[PDB]
């Protein structure tokens, strides 16, 4: 308790002395209070008008307009420490686990030179703007070295300082970005060195990209075995367990020297201990402990929220195939099988499943698994939108599967080769592009980001009529020459100048390990759409009065933004479209 988190504490106590006060009505239970200090202060979805000119008829979608517009009492729940023979399971195959996920791979820190390499180019770190301004300032600033070698050299002593969260179902954990860079020093070798790409960890799919996850869910599809599953955990983030953290701090046991010493400082002192600062307006600023959940960097998070999903479905599959009996204590001959189950079939186990972070689609050796929920269950891995104790509603084609938002297709082009092409409602889709973050967008950088969305379209959402248009309609209506945009930056290959065709020809023929056959595509209309009933149903305006007074006369719609932005070097990229072709 108050010994690894109070010094930490005092250092905030002193710098708002004249402010400090215990509220006697502090809304808290399952987070340690401590105090409150005087603030005031608080960014809203902004809306894209290139996008939106050139998307008229989604002015009237609701599904549309109200993504533009606008539980805290979950991050306030407490999770009950699971059975000794949960705490069993778990221990024994995150053991297995690290030591497969390392036996083609060496633990090493991260350095200063990678870390100014990642703020130079845009990938959201989540810090705070204070002492500098933004990311990139402070970094090119030697006396922020200075700050964070003290603490670096506290944290070899095993004490912290400086390295506090800041709370804003979602719920985003700023840190200071010195500690954010004594998180990546120890942990990020996890993401830069690809520990959980499908190749290293066989569940997993990091850096794998939205043009080959149908591909990846289709070969597991091909797998003898039950139904495809994919249950959603009911914030899976609140139900990380201190048994959890403890498990995914063994991939210390992996590491040597300083940097043994640096992860070990990492996991003790801010992930298994917790400090936070919260805003109030009864407005105020609460600070508050806990020694379990999830509050890490978004990437770090990512890597091992896989993990320990990796590890619940092994022992989930577990307890479909009866390898154990019970979760109230496990018999010494119990563990002898649970240990040679997973070296026995573990590897094979683990290519049943597609593991994203909380997010998962097991197809397990038969349809037992559905009904198997106590260690889930126990694990504190609870299921959304179904009772507690109720089997598991399991998917008997794998493009029907949910996974990442998304749902995948099977499409034969004209030429009898297949594309597996992702897919997701259209108002989702057209939603997102019709949004922007932030303050101090110029007519240009509202237009790159336009762009950015347009070449996405192209690339990923091609088969879908409604958007091969908007995207060239965009394009057309957005200098030729101008570049692509995003401040939150998976593979993003539509980040580019380059002829989208050939981008396309690269992506979905020439890199493509599940397609023989290299012929390069000529031209757009080679290139097919899903049928035109899966395009309605996958929420196309295609056959409404609008959606085509729309396409008539989409070139007076790409003018008008034309003439906004100014007299500059615009290409037509509709005659790529067989309609717009004489
Ligand atoms: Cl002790 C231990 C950890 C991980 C994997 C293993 N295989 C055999 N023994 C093992
Ligand atoms: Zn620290
Ligand atoms: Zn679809």
């Amino acid at each position: 308790n108050l010994d690894i988190i109070g010094k930490r504490i005092e250092k905030i106590k002193q710098e708002h002395e004249t402010s400090w006060h215990y509220d006697q009505d502090h809304p808290y239970k399952t987070w340690a209070y401590h105090g409150s200090y005087e603030t005031k202060q608080t960014a809203s979805s902004m809306v894209n008008g290139v996008v939106r000119l050139l998307t008229k008829p989604w002015d009237i979608i609701p599904m549309v307009t109200q993504m533009a517009m606008t539980f805290k009492e979950k991050v306030d729940t407490r999770t009950q420490e699971p059975k000794e023979g949960t705490k069993k399971l778990m221990k024994i195959t995150a053991e297995w686990l690290w030591k497969e996920l390392g036996k083609k791979k060496t633990p090493r820190m991260c350095t200063r030179e990678e870390f100014t390499r990642k703020v130079r180019s845009n990938a959201a770190l989540g810090a705070i703007f204070n002492k500098w301004k933004s990311a990139r300032e402070a970094v090119e600033d030697s006396g922020f070295w200075e700050l964070v070698d003290k603490e670096r050299n506290l944290h070899l002593e095993g004490k912290c300082e400086t390295c506090v969260y800041n709370m804003m179902s979602r719920a985003i954990w700023y840190m200071w970005l010195g500690a954010r860079f004594l998180e990546f020093e120890a942990l990020g070798f996890l993401n830069e060195d690809h520990w959980f790409s499908r190749e290293n960890s066989l569940s997993g799919v990091e850096g794998e990209g939205l043009h080959k996850l149908g591909y990846i869910l289709r070969d597991v599809s091909k797998k003898e075995g039950g139904a495809m599953y994919a249950d959603d955990t009911a914030g899976w983030d609140t139900r990380i367990t201190l048994e959890d953290l403890k498990n995914e701090e063994m991939v210390t046991n992996h590491m040597e020297g300083e940097h043994k010493k640096l992860a070990e400082a990492i996991f003790k002192l801010t992930y298994q201990n917790k400090v936070v600062r919260v805003q109030r307006p009864t407005t105020v600023m609460d600070i508050i402990s806990r020694r379990d959940q999830r509050g890490s960097g978004q990437v770090v998070t990512y890597g091992l929220n896989t993990f320990t999903n990796m590890e619940a479905q092994l022992i989930r599959q577990m307890e479909g195939e009866g390898v154990f009996k019970s979760i109230q204590h496990l018999t010494v001959t119990e563990e002898i099988a649970v240990k040679n189950w997973l070296v026995r079939v573990g590897r094979e186990r683990l290519s049943r499943m597609a593991i994203s972070g909380d997010d998962c689609v097991v197809k397990p050796l038969d349809d037992r698994f559905a009904s198997a929920l106590t260690a889930l269950n126990d694990m504190g891995k609870v299921r959304k939108d179904i009772q507690q104790w109720e089997p598991s509603r399991g998917w008997n084609d794998w493009t029907q599967v949910p996974f990442c938002s998304h749902h995948f297709h099977e499409l034969i082009m004209k030429d009898g080769r297949v594309l597996v092409v992702p897919c997701r409602n259209q108002d989702e889709l057209i939603g997102r592009a019709r949004i922007s973050q932030g303050a101090g967008w110029s007519l240009r950088e509202t237009a790159c980001l336009g762009k950015s969305y347009a070449q996405m379209w192209s690339l990923m959402y091609f088969h879908r009529r409604d958007l091969r248009l908007a995207a060239n309609a965009i394009c057309s209506a957005v200098p030729s020459h101008w570049v692509p945009t995003s401040r939150t930056t998976a593979t993003h290959e539509w980040m580019t100048t380059e002829d989208m065709l050939t981008v396309w020809n690269r992506v979905w023929i020439q890199e493509n390990p599940w397609m023989e056959d290299k012929t390069p595509v000529e031209s757009w209309e080679e290139i097919p759409y899903l049928g035109k009933r899966e395009d309605q149903w996958c929420g196309s305006l295609i056959g409404l009065t609008s959606r085509a007074t729309w396409a008539k006369n989409i070139q007076t719609a790409i003018n008008q933004v034309r003439s906004l932005i100014g007299n500059e070097e615009y290409t037509d990229y509709m005659p790529s479209m067989k309609r717009f072709r004489r």
